[PDB]
């Protein structure tokens, strides 16, 4: 569907047909993965709590869409959706852990219960998801695996405690999954955004905030993190694991 | 009888008041003996009783040991608060009890991972989120988290505990900058492999380490506690958001 | 008969000017061969006119070679403005000359330091400071400088080389913060270790980088090539001041 | 002299006698080690190619302090004044690379010649360096070097790219020269400040801009950095190599 933003021109052959998993898939970043790799053919499970949302993108993106209702902190049902993908279809080719929480909070506001929900919904999934989708892969020998890391803990952006935190969580959960499932055949990498537009007057000024503070002068959206995720899941990038790649117009370097 | 870990003498720290998590044994155990050779009030948090009851009573009157598992939010809490009710706002926090009990990637259950992280990170925040006002109040203080090189190194077989090492990376920059404007500094102790209480296995492994560093000697308890006492004292008054890594070149191969 | 190096087409790199330093042989030959392959018109420099030469040749009408020697900065300006004549103003920079020769801490003298810092990094500023007026004029424009993960893993027995390229790493930054207004955007390549054109001293060598990196099986320039296309191509065009690593896991150890 | 900064209250039994040597010692941060040297009675020799400077430092600071006349650019000149000071006290036990020129240069305005020149200045000399104490250092078993780095290159400063660029090269070579040399005995790291008051209305509003921007809300002067020195020379640090120990108030981290 030509409504439907492609996000890139660029074309991949190797990602026609690979199976991917995408996390938060039905709104936000996690929406342009969700039609990028559709665009370029790839048979595209996504996991979302929003239900009708998630409904909505499937319908419009269409069969080789495919959505799968879920709270990712029910590892449980996490571990059903992931059987469910691999059923339907076979092992995983690409998993994008994706789904998070930023809502902001004072260090001194923050209770027990709010920090472990909060480490829930932003970290703990994306290795019970990456240790669901490993053997799958293993079998096949192959398989690529993106964790969406912040650049906002390296910035030591201050007022989201728990939520930099599990960013930076994530930072080194993909250096230690890259030795131990490399010999498998498994890559693992992070995509580190910088501050992307997205839907979720003082907007007006924030958004200059940031092209101020940005090497390039224009502002990043979900089609930036699209286009690094294509190149990050296809067979360009198969011998990159263990790093990080930032897309954030110079952000973090001020 | 006491390890004084060094012959260097630091005039400020003095007096101040120093909470250690796991201080009964190993590195912890080093950190408050190094402190209360400087004169400092040295209160320390451990699960194991005996351990600690022996080590305060060896150490006498300005150490205090405090039983707490930390995984218990409440009686951390509760440890920070008599702190505070007998020697006043912490200056110095050292979060250092950790578990690094290797387990393999595929065997970790939810359970398992819960528990890893909440004796390895959770506390760090909670024992910051307890002195901070204290400290505020005061205008100083300082915080040292301790961290690892194996998530730097990539280190397989310990993901959660590899996790919680990254975890604490980014959550001393970010406390760093929530907290510096209230005089509070925090920074990452990082070590290497250190030496800590098959004969050839171990002197094989401990042979490996050598050969990978940089410098050709073992690290032991006494280097991280040397590099606590700077981290603590006036000397690194203007140093915060950082990680100091004592490891003899391993992490750079 | 060429070396396509990947089956992705990239619709914004057609018709792109791209400039790339020692073009002629090894990592420098693949990008020129890739950017070929997807309708870019591509200038290499190289002191080796034979290899250039043939290479332009092979490669046809949007390919064109300058002999330079990069280390003789008004050659290197006078190549670039050549370019600019013939082509217009470069899109892509690739600054790629380099010379890796091994040599001893102790037994370097002064003019071999000059020369090895000459060929290694000096060139890659003045390549840059040639390129930019033309892509500033259009409003865009993208640099790669060649990077190596030599001087992270803190590689002894090449100092000169290390040297450069981590003077390399801090000058992307600065860079792309200093033209990035410009609409020109920076970035280092940062390849592991590569196979280029004893047999067991060859294959065991070999061996050790597979058992050292973390996926099990060499790079070739391939993969270099296929990282480059992606930093030229309007799918990185939000990328700048950034370190992309193409190591299979070998500088993580 | 009780003139003369002590910049610690710290005692370091460790340095008493040892042999320590500054390049650009006469001025700024540069004499502020070789005050804090000398308070823990130190072997101190420093290099400076401004004269009178220098002199009036020795002359202050008395018999454990020598002034040598160097100019940094001439490598000759500089493994001469090394000679000297293993003559006059043995090898030396603690090199600090120190000597640098921050001037602002547009990168259009950069010329060859200025390159070269400036290159000379801020890197060469600190391999030199390296290389002339690094054979006594061996001989002996053990020695530190310290290379001055800066957060310049690390936030991505524009407008001086020359300096900005042999302090990030300064940062790779302390990685391979500890390598290199960790088997002697010979630890190397980078010291790394932020935005040091020296002496080198609108130098107000400029103050209080690093303050705004840094995590602790004090300037940082050169006793800062003086006292870093001190832990990263000493015994207290014999583990230590390879690394950054960056003293900048949270300015790099923004
Ligand atoms: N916004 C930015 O500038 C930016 C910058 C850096 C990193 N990121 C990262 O990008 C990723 C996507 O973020 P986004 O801005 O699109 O977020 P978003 O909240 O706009 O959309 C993310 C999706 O996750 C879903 N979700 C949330 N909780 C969930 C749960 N428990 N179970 C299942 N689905 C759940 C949301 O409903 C939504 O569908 C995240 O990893 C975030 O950390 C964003
Ligand atoms: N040993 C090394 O090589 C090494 C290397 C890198 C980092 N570190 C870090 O050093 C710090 C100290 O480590 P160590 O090697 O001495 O560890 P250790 O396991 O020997 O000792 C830690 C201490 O914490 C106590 N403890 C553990 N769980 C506790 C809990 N739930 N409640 C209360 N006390 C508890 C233990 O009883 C023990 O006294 C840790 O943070 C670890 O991450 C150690
Ligand atoms: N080979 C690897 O493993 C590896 C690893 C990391 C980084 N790199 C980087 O890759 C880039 C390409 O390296 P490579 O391995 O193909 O090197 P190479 O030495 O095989 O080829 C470099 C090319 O530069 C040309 N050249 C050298 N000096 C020149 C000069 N003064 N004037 C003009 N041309 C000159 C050579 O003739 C050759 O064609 C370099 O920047 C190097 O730093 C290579
Ligand atoms: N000022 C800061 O905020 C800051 C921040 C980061 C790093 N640094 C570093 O700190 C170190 C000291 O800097 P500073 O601010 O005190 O500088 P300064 O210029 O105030 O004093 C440095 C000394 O070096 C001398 N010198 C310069 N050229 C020389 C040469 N060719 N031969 C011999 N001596 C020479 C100067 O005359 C002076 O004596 C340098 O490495 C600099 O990069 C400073």
């Amino acid at each position: 569907s030509s409504g439907m933003n492609r996000h890139t021109d660029t074309h991949y052959p190797s990602l026609a047909d690979k199976v991917v998993l995408i996390s938060g898939g039905a709104s936000g970043i996690g929406r342009a993965f969700v039609e990028a790799f559709v665009a370029q053919g790839s048979r595209v499970a996504f996991l979302d709590l929003d239900a009708e949302a998630g409904q909505g993108l499937a319908h419009a993106l269409g069969a080789n869409s495919l959505f799968l209702p879920c709270d990712v902190r029910d590892i449980e049902r996490l571990k059903a959706c992931v059987a469910e993908v691999e059923r339907t279809w076979g092992a995983v080719d690409v998993l994008i852990n994706n789904a998070a929480r930023d809502d902001r909070h004072a260090l001194a506001d923050v209770s027990v219960e709010y920090w472990d929900e909060r480490m829930q919904t932003n970290l703990r999934h994306a290795f019970f998801a990456a240790q669901a989708v490993a053997p799958g892969m293993a079998r096949r020998g192959s398989g690529a695996i993106i964790n969406m890391g912040s650049i906002s803990w390296m910035r030591g952006r201050p007022g989201m405690v728990c939520y930099t935190t599990a960013k930076a969580a994530l930072n080194g959960m993909t250096r230690t999954l890259a030795r131990e499932l490399g010999g498998q055949g498994i890559r693992i990498n992070s995509l580190v955004p910088g501050a992307i537009r997205t839907e979720r007057a003082g907007l007006e000024a924030a958004s200059q905030a940031f092209i101020d503070q940005q090497m390039l002068k224009f502002r990043l959206d979900a089609s930036d993190c699209a286009r690094l995720a294509l190149f990050l899941a296809s067979d360009d990038s198969r011998g990159c694991t263990g790093q990080n790649f930032v897309v954030d117009a110079g952000l973090s370097i001020q």
